[PDB]
């Protein structure tokens, strides 16, 4: 699997507290929290 | 698979607390919370 | 599995305290919280 | 795997505590916090 | 795997006491906090 | 007003984000959220 | 107002991240988030 | 107004970020956040 | 207004970033954080 | 105002970086983050 030619603007204002995962763009793989 | 040719724009103004998975853009793979 | 030709921007602007994760791009791999 | 021809910007304007990763790019590998 | 032609900025404004890892750019490897 | 002879026992296992108040007892006063 | 004689146990296991006011007790005044 | 024979044990295991006021006791006075 | 006879204990295990204040016991005046 | 006859145990185990006041004890008097 091939991925290009992407424009990702991503904003995080204010987040109290994040146990698991905060991902702009992921292709592949696993993410576990 | 292929993913081309995209614009994403993301928001979080205001988050208390995430156990599990924020995610902008996947094209594939595993995510668990 | 091959990625370019990608722009991307991230913001945070004020986090509490993250006990997992916070990503701009991951094309591949395995990410644990 | 191949990645190439990327634009990244990555801001951190404020972080508590900090218990896991923060990663602006992850081509691979295994991240656990 | 191969990796190349990358433009990356970093920015940590202020961050209060990391524990885990902070890394602008990760081709490969295994991290741990 | 009087008050006396009270035991009181106040458990807080998980909060995402309080933008108000949280109080065990408050015999008078005014509390603004 | 009088107030005495009081046995208070607080506890806050996990807070992400509070805006306004924690109090364990509060006999008067006033209190604004 | 007074205040007098009291016993008070206060916890906070964690807290990500505190923008306000985290008090034990208070018998008077104003707190903003 | 008098305070007095009083036992308090205070435990603060783990705080990431406090932008507030954290009072164990305040009889009067004013706290702005 | 008087205050007395108090015993107070304050513990701070472990801080990141605190911007505000921590006290542990105030009857009177103005704080000012």
């Amino acid at each position: 699997y091939e991925v290009h030619h992407q424009k990702l603007v991503f904003f995080a204002e204010d987040v109290g507290s994040n146990k698991g995962a905060i991902i702009g763009l992921m292709v592949g793989g696993v993410v576990i929290a």
